[PDB]
């Protein structure tokens, strides 16, 4: 008796874990610039996901070894009593790679740890990755990076969310944070608890697409528009309705 | 007065054009197999998009020159009096390429012809690409291809729709057609005229993900699951409500 309005089952004891890997500085010999403003992104994300019931776990400037250890740990813990899983990357990236402090890591090996095969307690539950990563470029200045990270599609019941698409530019204010993440966090605040999450992400696409880029303090930053996207492999409507204590 | 329920304006005189490039056979020296069943896909798509008010224009086994001519022609015609644009590729592909009869074409140069800059009459209107393309392997049999075509985004107000994601397999029945396209067309029939189009595509992800692949007539086809995806750069809810005469 197939149902065109089926919602993911979101009535488990806990909402689930939200990992946030936050990268401001890099090993000297990588020659990658500071990401001044990433802490606003981390703090804004932490607050909005907390208010939706996530156990938010933040990690600053982890080396590759440390990051793989923490994310493997979280992948092999039981999610049996959880609604879903959220993982956020705030760093530099290139192609299919995010940068840790130390070295780059294949995104597919991070998403792979949560695929049905390898994490049974999350089968049929939403797995949401959010990626603010672009190319390292070198009071509140707007820095602009070229898109660099492929808009990849993980696997069944994953939702991959991207700051910026091929041929567009990602913006980060050095105090206020990334345009994508400001607008994601504003929409989580107003609508997180009512709207279907892909409906919300679409609002975010509108908000960021509409940010004007014709009258910039830097002449070279003029006409560098920003368009985010999401790659959905979801199989049901996704809501973060308030949980019943 | 920003509106979380904003719909794309779909009250223009015409719905718009749906291009369908349909590829069954290839130049001998490409060493690519027949795609027996692609005609079912073309016919099913043609009927469902027609019933939603599209002027469906189908083209069989075009050479690269011919295909670029037809798609450039359609990109430089006026869409001023149209709701949206749909373009469908049924062929082989690799990376950022679809195969014409003759040779491969960069997908970005096809989507690029409809980007705001280059096709003013479609600015702020949905541009929807649907891609059933995979790797060619050297009565009604189920043929199975490896995913090969990158799940790319395209730009503001584009929706890129993909048969299959990295590490999954695309299925085509030699009479009934592609699993993805059967299930897309079933959902267009039941729900096309009522449901938001990304809601519908999500139903398609459920239908195809749920097709069982443990008890196959071919032993080597066992456990080759199929997961489709979509990459949304849309900025509003998208509906194909019946148009007023
Ligand atoms: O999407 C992009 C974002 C960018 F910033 C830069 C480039 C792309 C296009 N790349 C891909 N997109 C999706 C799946 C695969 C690729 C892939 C893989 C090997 S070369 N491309």
């Amino acid at each position: 008796m197939f149902d065109p309005a089926e919602k993911y089952k979101m009535d488990h004891r806990r909402r689930g874990i939200a990992l946030i890997f936050n990268h401001e500085r890099f090993f000297w010999h990588l020659t990658l610039p500071e990401r001044r403003g990433t802490c606003a992104d981390r703090d804004n994300l932490t607050r909005r996901f907390s208010d939706l019931g996530f156990e938010v776990k933040c990690f600053n400037d982890l080396k590759a070894e440390e990051l793989l250890l923490k994310i493997h740990e979280v992948s092999t813990v039981s999610h049996a009593d959880a609604d879903c899983f959220v993982c956020v990357f705030l760093s530099h990236g290139e192609g299919n790679h995010i940068y840790a402090y130390d070295a780059k890591i294949e995104i597919q090996t991070l998403t792979g740890l949560f695929k049905g095969d390898k994490c049974h307690s999350l089968v049929g539950k939403p797995k949401i990755f959010i990626i603010q990563a672009a190319r390292g470029n070198q009071t509140n200045i707007t820095e602009v990076d070229a898109a660099s990270v492929y808009t990849l599609p993980a696997g069944a019941d994953f939702l991959m969310c991207y700051s910026v698409a091929e041929g567009y530019y990602s913006h980060r204010e050095t105090v206020n944070g990334s345009w994508y993440i400001q607008d994601l966090c504003e929409m989580l605040g107003k609508y997180g608890s009512s709207l279907e999450f892909t409906e919300l992400l679409t609002l975010v696409n509108r908000k960021v697409s509409q940010r004007r880029v014709d009258f910039c303090k830097d002449p070279s930053a003029i006409g560098k528009k920003q368009v985010p996207c999401f790659a959905s492999m979801l199989t049901k409507k996704l809501h973060f309705f308030p949980k019943s204590n």
